């Protein structure tokens, strides 16, 4: 019942393992849970979560500098609880060549985690870093909520 068929993303436990997890009341039950896509960034949910019947296809959005969970449960159900979100391959443009810019002493001189965690402040999240390697975006929420860069 717990559905995750777009192309690209994938669970901790993954979705494979899941069918074993689940109990004998048919509840899915995983300590700590990760739901994310290959290159484009991932949630992390610190605890028990219920996934029993989740439609992550519909659930949950994860694009290039952008995360939406529900296009909704109150705060603490579902996954619109405490979580942790990366956002990969964030990289500003060179605004002459138009290149992306992956250069960890360049994103330093311009201060780009600077640029990016002045938007969580705003988006009511916590920056917690930027990994300038992969252009690793990190910040905690209460709830979702929308976050992201629109550059």
């Amino acid at each position: 019942g717990i559905i995750l068929t777009k192309v690209g993303y994938y669970t901790i436990p993954s979705m494979d393992d899941l069918a074993k997890i689940t109990n004998e009341k048919g509840e899915c039950i995983v300590s700590d849970f990760t739901i994310g896509r290959k290159g484009y960034g991932s949630i992390y949910f610190e605890g028990d979560v219920n996934l029993t019947n989740l439609n992550l296809d519909d659930i949950v959005h994860i694009r290039r500098k952008e995360v939406v969970v529900y296009l909704k449960p109150p705060v603490g159900e579902g996954l619109n609880r405490k979580a942790e979100v990366t956002l990969d391959g964030v990289w500003p443009t060179d605004k002459t060549s138009r290149c992306l810019i992956k250069s960890p002493d360049r994103l330093a001189d311009i201060n780009y985690e600077g640029r990016l965690e002045a938007v969580s402040r705003k988006q009511g999240a916590q920056f917690k870093e930027y990994r300038p390697e992969t252009g690793s975006w990190v910040f905690k929420v209460s709830h979702f909520a929308k976050y992201g860069l629109q550059d």
